[PDB]
């Protein structure tokens, strides 16, 4: 483990690449356009980064189209594509310190987190899809004997991925890992709030043997994301972000060329703690992690803690104690568990919910902006006790603000849990076999954790929304359906 | 049964035109109806409930109530299987009635409705019913401190908006899997073909599909748009034109992000090479591929790509094959070519025929016939054209073939794939490597080799690449449109 | 519902078919061999049944081999085979009273059981496999692109099935249902102790449209089973029965022509009851049913009840109370829950084990032969408290004799459970989520029941042995692997 | 590397002869050894542990203890994957050493062991390790009061007895999947090829496979018998002759009913039809099918069935293609056919060649060569025979081809299937229907079309119909041999 001083010294010597990566090479944006890539830690300008517009999106899409239709990557045998993707992941791992530091500088995420969750998660995602390429195939149908009936999957062609700033490298890889394994060309549009790791891994991709045009990164703001959703030559768009943008993406997809559109959106995920919870200390610590990890900037954040009246007093005590480890600090410091909020606008939005919370609920802990003098954006881990219809209980805050909701019986907790337009995740804590399975079946969410929350990172578990928390799944073999088409081939022999 | 027999049965038929909502035949709220007109002769068959906002809301509310009570979703897999099999068995018991309704309503030959449409609907239901208790979820190879499950659950309330070219068959393609998975369904059949949907809704209730769980709301574009926009619908499945599909996707997105699954148009290429195994079967099948169901088929083999070396002899054979498709009364069991659905649709087809006269070579057909009947009939029509011709590019949805010559396989594949459609394609060749190589290169959901529109097997997912739709009907893959995946991570220690 | 009197009037009027069914028609055995088919209810001779030997076995195998190699059944399309199988199952249901009565008379099984479990189960098995035929397929391998790689399953050819007398029609169907669905021809050799339902369903099969030679039934004792295991033209033998006979079958299979051999053998299945069991009363009732259902003539009988010391006394009281429902009685009486032991030799074997129990443990209830004046064979439901090492606790009895073993902790109960050469099934009763999953994972047995025992009869669950309780599985899609071969076809395009 | 380089490596090579049991290299009971003799020139390479009952027992006990302690089975899937990947990477690091051991021990051309055997071993290990965290069990579509799981668990202690024609490769085909699934393995390699098995066991331990999880017990038939009869082995996987396999099954039956999975001999037909796309490739591949690895291949294309119309010409191309397999020193990288494993095997092959002279027509080869080297070599040999010839019926396990004429495709299929074997088959044809219809009709585990022994892809289950074995090596299907199914029915209410 490197020390704070070690990370600070590396940050001082770090050469940061800000150019787009398009068709096998770094490029400035057309006409010399840039934006300032600012660090949430302290407001320092890290780099000028390409600000792409239509000329650049069009160049990226054309190169992707050219490379797909030429079969430079789709036409490789399964084992050969697996070998390239493994090499890229190995490279990510070889450059883990650099990539981790870029992520922590760019997005304010603790270095203890980026070195262990974000960069290894990205590399694992790429490796797992690489390793799956040559293990699973299509079907020979049980059809009439005069036919040879085959059902196969083929890459869709050109895939656009627009990803958010809360997990820049990790969400990026959840898109490009499966899309590339399937043989697609990819145009990735990282958030203007976190372009750097995307850019960096693009360079490593080409170094590993991903052909020119197969993996392109187009930094910029809203416009290049629009243009990719509208593009006549993009076959699929995969987005993780907010709902207004998500609803916009689906609309331009349909209105243009009916490109496949796949969204992973926000949540107001409920975390239900029952009296027979096997370990109330682990549950309280995990309830804190569920909402304060990555500064609450987690679509699956456990932002509604539903707790049974019988254990509520003791549980809230343990929660408050747990919240202490998440006092904000410099994310370059490896001992820090809560880093910086991504920018002032996000900070202000979070403080606005904290203000609503003060009026409608009981403040249990936290609630203040801190370290304003650093030039960065920091807010204490904050807990309120509220009714389930409170503003902060209903609306996604995307910050370290927990809504604690009391209930008297399990069916009530289930009713409150499901009373939302969101459906990304849920959890229940209970020692009882029947309760565990019965409640887990009834929670209307894509991921249900039992006696855990945000547990591990296993690629076998598809991840995504019911209702308005997105369509389709990331992770697992089911992720590949978003980036392939089915084909039935009926071969008549006589 | 003879033509006279079917006319007699038609005269004796008591036709139900009301909606079927929440266990009951109901007029539209406020009592409005539209006239259901037969394309055979323009005769009014029935006055059909012309449903609007209040009806849509009542159907959706009952579907929601039923789903939440678990009257259907809460039945064991074998118990839902039994009810669905009983419903298909009632369909088969009522096969003459259903087949006659479909022929009267949509102008489809009784020789087809009795053998393709109605049995095809039953089969779909029966196949999904039989699959319910055969396939499950996953136990993940997860770390040992976890029990990791991956399961599928019904989405809840499913709306299904279906077209008039195969009314009962396409309806079943939606409701068979959606109901097997446990969802409540609200079906909005085309205003051009409401009758069989209404009749199966009554049979559904009779078989034991609980009130609320299967509803039919007749009417035109408005209730379909309202279902697409509805706050309490979870999923909408649509089959129709690409242009209307685009609106459906926008309605879903704008409202509640309901899942939207479309099956859309096509301009499917049917490629015939010199080493085709049997040129006479190929020619007969090529005609069937564009004249079956009056060419009102999304997968119609509407571009016949033929190699220059066999083109002359092939066209001669095709013209001979066209003779079987003389327009006639679809109540006649010897008729293969029935009526176009209405006069607006007929005029669209005749506008494309007129376009083709101007840009290519008329080979055979091209005329509207038998106008004196009050019905809508057009000859089986063949043009030779270049691939950039309007009739070669645009979906006609009538019995109009574009014959396009090519010089080598690579050119055939380029021409085949140079379209925004992607529903189906075919190639005819005796060569092993050619059959597999070409079939891989064709960008379409279904590729037929040495066949076209072959059988109806439920194991083959069916749907679009590109602008011909997203997702698949038929096959276990159809169930994915009507369920959500859930990952359950149970931590033991 | 038919009364005892109705079943009696029906039995007096019944015309019982005793001929073999070979190559599409009933046949006497070569040279007019028969045995007397005796009823265990009262020793009445029911019918004279063909006693097949070498000429009959060879006729049946030759007809099966002809029909398979001609493709009369294997060459039908999936849907066509499905319809025929479904029709046969429908005929079984149309004749449910007849087949249920045959079974009750032939093997002494309660009519309330044969009408509700045995015959519906046989029909459901056939139906489930018929329905599965056109739903699952082979593979298109993710192979190098110059190949089309297919992985398919093909019927093995001629399948011999040798089945026991404890569940005559049900175990027969568990073999023939999947074997026939896959397209094989079958030569079924039912127990000399229970030939009649097998014979009857062969006629129904032919009426349904199963072609001549595709389903054959050859009644007789051990000789035709020996011949089938040794036959040079049989490709597969599936057996259910005793271990020593299974060992003979496996040896004869190997030495003759390496025909596939698949065995379902006996058990000494442990049923573990912990203090946090959700419902001690249901646990006790189900423990009684686990050992007294079908006279304990059940390979999966819950014949070792492991109970925690803290609840042992209370549990044993409830067990004795539950045992009262299984007083032996006339199986033709629909109110009877436990019928006759199959024959005197079996009865004396069970009484021998009971004497052994008296020598090494404590008799809790039962213990005695009853109703000897009937000419039938009956023994009370019997319970002993014994040490885990006891003779009755180690060896399979195949009668209504329960070994109750105390334990002091869950690890001990797992060690006792697994300390056997058997591994057919096990069960644990606990309300705790972790215990349930942890214990069910550690139990070395093919079926594990949690908070139930011998629960329902769902076809999705493979059923069979670890260790010496057999190889391979009956029920589920996995049962098809016993009757098919894999083929990889590698098609090189260039 | 050149001939000289391999020569220098061999002279310097240190060869380990001890057993590897319970994480240590150990002498056999009583210090007993046997001499490991190279078939290249008859030089003694090493004295190798000659294991008996005490050693078999120490290995099985160590495997049992490790399995019970869960030092390997209780690791998470990703953790087992990591160790197995490390081991395969160590094999590849040590490729030169391992290839040279295989060549010296079993006489296999160094050009083969370096490109096929050692990389195939590593790839098999890799592929199964990469698979362990991708595929899982089932959540059954059961009644709702139940949670029904269907999982797979490791069987426990797996014994593996493998032959001498592909020592490291067939060892790996067993231990790759068996270890991936969590089992402990006791490997008993052939007394004619102990060396790579021993070395890979050391490397396994190096890479982190725990003590007692992977053991190697060198020696002859007795230890293999002892493993098949062992009271505490749960499964035995055997590859070898059909006759010894029958014994393995009986040993399993008589003892503890352990699972027995056999990969046995063959007499595989290779059918060449007149419309073969490329007769020159087919002729050269036909030669490779029988002459590769000295014909010491269970899947050897040892019956070449050729249509009468192309027979003379095809035979002429076969004869040319044979010249490439002139026996040479296996340490020479330009050599394509090496040495027969020992004198007794050579005499067996020669006995068959003499049989052929009596019942057919000797086309080429026929002779023992290079006797002066002290090694065992025989020429690539071809006979024309009727299908009832002794050499056409019986497995020879040497470079001896039986060429059989046929007059039509039905006859070729009859002749191909008229054997008690069923390991593999092939057909060459350019016709789509012929290719699919013949491939379906051939009763063998692997059917090649327009190729033979094509690549080594791990996705294709390999193994016998009839008397060529039960079960399959390679693919996810290989795992079934080393796991049990469990149904867990969890009743909630």
């Amino acid at each position: 483990k490197l020390t704070l001083a070690d990370w600070q010294h590396k940050a001082a010597s770090l050469e940061i690449e800000g150019r787009a990566f398009i068709d096998g090479a770094s490029r400035d944006a057309h006409g010399g356009r840039t934006f300032d890539c600012v660090s949430p830690i302290d407001g320092r300008v890290l780099a000028k980064v390409a600000d792409c517009g239509e000329a650049d999106v069009n160049a990226a899409v054309a190169a992707a189209r050219r490379a797909f239709d030429a079969g430079v990557w789709a036409g490789l045998n399964p084992r050969a594509r697996k070998a390239v993707l493994l090499r890229w992941a190995a490279l990510m791992r070889e450059h883990l310190d650099e990539l981790s530091l870029l992520e922590t500088l760019d997005a304010g995420k603790p270095i203890g987190d980026t070195t262990t969750v974000d960069v290894p998660g990205a590399a694992y995602c790429v490796e797992w899809f690489a390793e799956a390429i040559d293990k699973v195939g299509g079907e020979v149908a049980p059809a009439d004997h005069h036919l040879v009936g085959l059902v196969t999957r083929e890459p869709v062609g050109v895939v656009a991925a627009v990803v958010p700033w809360n997990f820049p490298i990790l969400m990026a890889a959840w898109k490009f890992g499966p899309a590339l394994a399937a043989g697609n060309s990819v145009v990735l549009k990282p958030s203007e709030k976190s372009p750097l790791t995307a850019i960096r891994v693009a360079q490593l991709a080409f170094e590993a043997g991903i052909p020119a045009g197969v993996f392109n990164v187009v930094p910029g703001a809203g416009e290049p994301g629009k243009l990719l959703a509208l593009h006549r030559d993009v076959d699929c768009i995969a987005f993780t972000g907010s709902t207004a943008v998500g609803k916009l993406i689906m609309q331009y997809a349909a209105q243009s060329n009916l490109k496949r559109a796949w969204l992973e959106l926000g949540g107001k995920s409920p975390n239900i703690v029952l009296p027979d919870c096997p370990d109330l200390d682990r549950a309280a610590q995990t309830a804190a992690g569920a909402i304060f990890y990555n500064m609450g900037e987690m679509c699956t954040a456990g932002s509604r803690l539903l707790v049974h009246r019988d254990i509520k007093d003791a549980f809230i005590e343990k929660l408050v104690a747990a919240a202490r480890a998440y006092v904000p600090g410099n994310p370059l410091d490896p001992s820090v568990s809560m880093g910086a909020i991504v920018d002032g606008i996000q900070l202000e939005r979070v403080l606005g919910y904290i203000e609503a919370g003060r009026g409608e609920g009981r403040l249990v802990t936290g609630g203040a902006r801190v370290n304003a003098e650093t030039g960065g954006f920091y807010v204490e881990p904050t807990v309120f006790e509220v009714k389930p219809d409170a503003k902060i209980a209903r609306e996604e805050i995307f910050g370290p603000v927990l809504s604690v909701i009391v209930f008297d019986d399990v069916d009530e907790a289930v009713r409150i849990a499901n009373d939302t337009e969101y459906g990304l995740a849920a959890a229940v804590w209970t020692s009882n076999l029947t309760t565990a399975h019965d409640v887990s079946r009834r929670l209307r969410a894509g991921t249900v954790w039992v006696n855990c929350y945000d547990e591990g990172g296993d690629m076998n578990f598809p991840f995504g929304g019911y209702k308005q928390s997105g369509n389709g799944r990331d992770k697992s073999l089911h992720a590949l359906e978003k980036y392939t088409e089915l084909k039935s081939t009926l071969i008549r022999l006589r």
